[PDB]
DNA sequence: CGTACCAGGTAACG
DNA sequence: CGTACCAGGTAACG
């Protein structure tokens, strides 16, 4: 899934993506390509092996904070 | 609760205690002494401010691992 | 078959 | 009122 990640996302400045929607997109890709998906923790290992320097933020109002990969955006 | 911790537990070698039963004992102490208990994360901050050098282990058979504070035992 | 490296709650920053 | 420092799953060690 390294090339699929590179084709769909890229490191960028000052923007972030919620981790769930990114993992959710990966699960569709996996299902569509008949690949058995890894879990969210394993996916975190994969994405950090592809995109260097990602930071962790938790965005949202109190009681509603959600993890984001900071420094990443949709490429296409 | 610093003195209650020191009166009931001590650092020791080669032995561990499950985190849950220790926090469960703290909750009884809190209830019995009419003190509002802090949550498990806050309790982890408290116990590490009292007992220096505690290590983390997860003991148990596959699928059943549970966190332990390694290097601690019941004093009394 | 019993760790490594990834993946929310409360106090308190700013 | 939107981070710091605490709190299970899978691969793979040994």
């Amino acid at each position: 899934t390294v090339q699929w990640l590179l084709d769909n996302y890229e490191t960028a400045e000052g923007v972030s993506l919620p981790r769930s929607t990114l993992y959710n997109h990966y699960l569709l890709h996996s299902q569509e390509q008949k690949l058995e998906p890894v879990n969210a923790a394993s996916f975190g290992k994969l994405i950090r092996s592809v995109f260097m320097g990602l930071r962790t933020r938790r965005l949202g109002t109190r009681g509603n904070s959600k993890y984001h990969y900071y420094g990443l955006r949709i490429k296409a």
